């Protein structure tokens, strides 16, 4: 163990758990989440799944502030649009750089990790405890069993979407999940992935008391692709989706089209213009488009190391994400027009 | 919670497993000599080349052996030239799903008994040091290197994993050089950025010793290198791959790797021997960058389906090239390695 500097005692989930408790609200919201999104992606509901909110989340405040305009602007739109909020807690990073809320909640290179865990289920509680589900990508496979009773969506970046380690993990998570295309921008390793998915894996993982032991999924048929760009393109127009259903397996689930990272091809200023691009497909008839993904904040841009500003990928603002929602509803309601 | 999970099995803890199935004195000096070696040559203080050779996948415990033996006779026989470490590779990434390894499934008929797969790898692995030759093998999971790591001299991170933070994670905290595969579609930069990531010092939760889940900070890993296995791009071999290679490394970074299968070997076996030939052409010649090769090799060649009924010492996994072809390419290897120490002075 000549490069284990050492190891510090963690709260198992068990316990956290019981320290920070979900209510019953809460618990009924991610229930509510999970039910409405399988039937989005599965074709039994003609509305569109929305995966809606920061980049990451930094500041529990401001994401508390965040989820409450998002929650009135769900029940505005519900009849429209399933809406799930980001609250992304860990961060996969090109090399190094801050890994989110767990790994290091102090963003200051301390890595108080039980802390990052506290105040990860105290977010979570807090915001499905106003009747708003919640999503996050599932990087670490430890942290869902702090976390996964509370959780409504899960997404296997871009990155990670190849390792067969989170193909496992999504196989026996109790929720829809999303694969991201790779960094290449092709999809066919995110069909892979979400195939993989599906089956039942064995696998040793960590239980509820923090111990390892061997884990027997049952495979996970709610996994859909999620679309984002990529180096050989963007991947949210109307020839790109042809290409990806002429792709799919029989048994596949809907399309997320992300309008951020690779579609926006680095500038938030053209998630908006992705919509439009998206609306239309849907306006005129798209029903394989059945997700779409946003990263947006209380304020929009970001920063590196203000307020409601987003210290990883730059995000839209509140205001242009009513704007973009609204769109986005009316071009849900247009196809089913088209559907009669 | 818990809708998707059908149970929980115990499993017995890496300390205990590692006090059941002890590592002789020679193993343990196995290990450390081939960790010794392998740095050495990818930090430039030796000009011999690194090669990592053998199996695929090791499913049988016997023909594993019988490879080892000839191998070590090999590497007695050219060690002035080349540093040789097994490929015991007990894990294996896949496309959908297939058998995923000696850990996983040992009986392979989908019995997954995950308890004797980690006591017969780890026989597995003693048996080989104790005969005085080095193993390697790919870190896919994140929990089995507690049980095994004390043995291993080399680890790779595949293709399909480079890009992934808990795999660069898990390198960083790794006493042995590890090796990260360009990604699937050919590009570099997703190597390079792993190994620099993974020469930093990361925290994050894992599992001890004792089977308990803890925080774990590591101390970051500076013998972190890129392998070079084509993909779909097309090949990345050849000299000019490699030239481009080498623009890319940041300052501090340890020598190239090849990789003669995978995607360097374009659906074929039988293109290792002429991978071999276009580098031991820019070694012979004074490239001084490539340090490593990587070659998949078993008893006999070629592959076969698990159908008890498979055919003795033939990969169930990738198709290898056979013994016979094995030594032919690794003299001819120790040739380029001698014609370059002629070019240097
Ligand atoms: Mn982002
Ligand atoms: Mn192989």
């Amino acid at each position: 163990d000549v490069r284990i500097l050492g190891y510090d005692p963690l709260a198992s989930p068990a316990l956290l758990q019981v320290q920070i408790p979900a209510t019953p609200t809460s618990l009924e919201t991610a229930k509510r989440g999970r039910r409405e999104a399988i039937d989005i992606i599965t074709g039994k509901d003609d509305r569109v799944l929305v995966i809606v909110g920061p980049c990451s989340i930094h500041d529990l405040e401001a994401a508390q502030e965040y989820a409450l305009r998002l929650k009135k602007l769900s029940d505005e739109l519900k009849g429209d649009l399933s809406i799930i909020m980001r609250a992304y807690l860990e961060k996969p990073r090109t090399t190094v750089g801050w890994k989110g809320l767990i790994n290091d909640p102090d963003v200051n290179n301390t890595f108080n990790i039980n802390k990052g865990l506290q105040s990860a289920r105290q977010l979570f509680v807090n915001l499905t405890n106003i009747g708003l589900p919640i999503g996050s990508e599932m990087l670490d496979t430890i942290s869902p069993q702090y976390l996964a009773d509370l959780v409504s969506f899960g997404a296997i970046g871009a990155r990670t979407t190849e390792s067969q380690l989170h193909r496992e993990l999504a196989s026996g998570l109790s929720f829809p999940v999303g694969f991201k295309n790779g960094t290449d921008g092709t999809l066919n390793v995110a069909v892979d992935a979400c195939q993989a998915a599906a089956h039942s894996h064995h696998f040793m993982g960590v239980t509820k008391h923090g111990v390892a032991a061997i884990t027997t999924t049952k495979g996970n048929e709610h996994c859909f692709v999620i679309l984002r760009g990529g180096k050989k393109g963007t991947n949210y127009d109307a020839k790109s989706v042809a290409e990806a259903k002429a792709q799919l397996p029989a048994g596949s689930n809907g399309l997320m089209i992300d309008y951020s990272h690779g579609n926006s091809n680095k500038d938030f200023r053209n998630q908006p213009k992705v919509n439009d691009v998206v609306c239309e497909q849907i306006a005129n008839g798209e029903n394989a488009i059945t997700g779409v993904m946003i990263e947006s904040n209380i304020n929009e841009g970001n920063q590196g190391i203000k307020y409601g500003v987003s210290i990883t990928d730059a995000c839209i603002g509140w205001e242009t994400t009513e704007d973009v929602l609204r769109k986005l509803a009316a071009a849900v309601r247009q196809r089913r027009e088209v559907n009669k």
